[PDB]
């Protein structure tokens, strides 16, 4: 329930321009720019949505986790691990017990399209 004061934002993400065929997999690097990530639980969902308009709703969820993975002092990495297809998807990252009332609950990647070439 202790906040570590952690500042996770979404960095980057998969780039689907043009014909990304099914399946290839989906991932968002994360920059900290707070106090070091110890215990916060930081909760993803990827979502195949119904469409990429913004701002982004909910879909379904299709793979979860928590943000842990470390590619770098401040830098984290999400990705999918289940066979990816042809759809609409993106990250959905939550801010952890404790993270100040500014703002959004939640941050979203860009939306990813991956073709079906079948």
């Amino acid at each position: 329930k202790r906040w570590d004061q952690s500042d996770l934002h979404i960095s980057d993400q998969t780039d689907t321009k043009g014909t990304v065929c099914s399946p290839f997999a989906l991932f968002a690097v994360l920059e900290n720019t707070g106090e070091k990530l110890k215990k916060s639980k930081w909760k993803w969902e990827l979502h195949k949505l119904e469409n990429a308009r913004k701002p982004l709703k909910d879909g379904n969820v299709i793979e979860k986790g928590f943000v842990s993975n470390q590619i770098g002092d401040s830098l984290y990495k999400i990705e999918t691990k289940k066979k990816m297809k042809p759809g609409i998807y993106a990250f959905k990252v939550y801010k952890p017990a404790g993270y100040p009332a500014n703002g959004s609950t939640f941050e979203w990647s860009e939306p990813m399209r991956l073709a079906k070439c079948d």
